[PDB]
């Protein structure tokens, strides 16, 4: 539980490269900051550990939502069933356990609200 995507984005890149290289992640030094972060989370998620995220909900016309930073690629996807089961509304500030995209998916996704 100490890795939170919002906190990682606010961490200086030199500390991110150190963490990543310590995890055995090879040459993060050519990557953009956002990509180093993703790389770390994906690798860390393979151990079964919880990882967290947070943002401001916006519900789109199809019924799913994103948690926005209060830039797209790190917006967190929120399914229709989660919005309706937990009564989440546009503009709520949400925190929860997230998961990396699996194959076919493009965005990190909310796993559990309210953690
Ligand atoms: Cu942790």
């Amino acid at each position: 539980g100490h890795m939170n995507l919002t906190e990682l984005k606010n961490t200086p890149v030199s500390e991110l490269i150190t963490l990543g290289e310590n995890m055995g992640l090879e040459n993060l030094a050519r990557m953009r900051k956002q990509d180093i972060i993703f790389a770390i989370l994906k690798q860390h998620a393979k151990s079964g550990e919880d990882i967290f995220g947070d943002g401001v909900l916006e519900i789109l016309q199809d019924g799913f939502g994103f948690l926005r930073s209060a830039a797209g690629p790190d917006d967190i996807y929120v399914s229709p069933s989660q919005i309706r089961r937990f009564n989440l509304r546009t503009g709520d500030t949400i925190s929860g356990k997230i998961r990396p995209p699996k194959e076919g998916e493009r965005y990190f996704a909310l796993l559990k609200v309210n953690e």
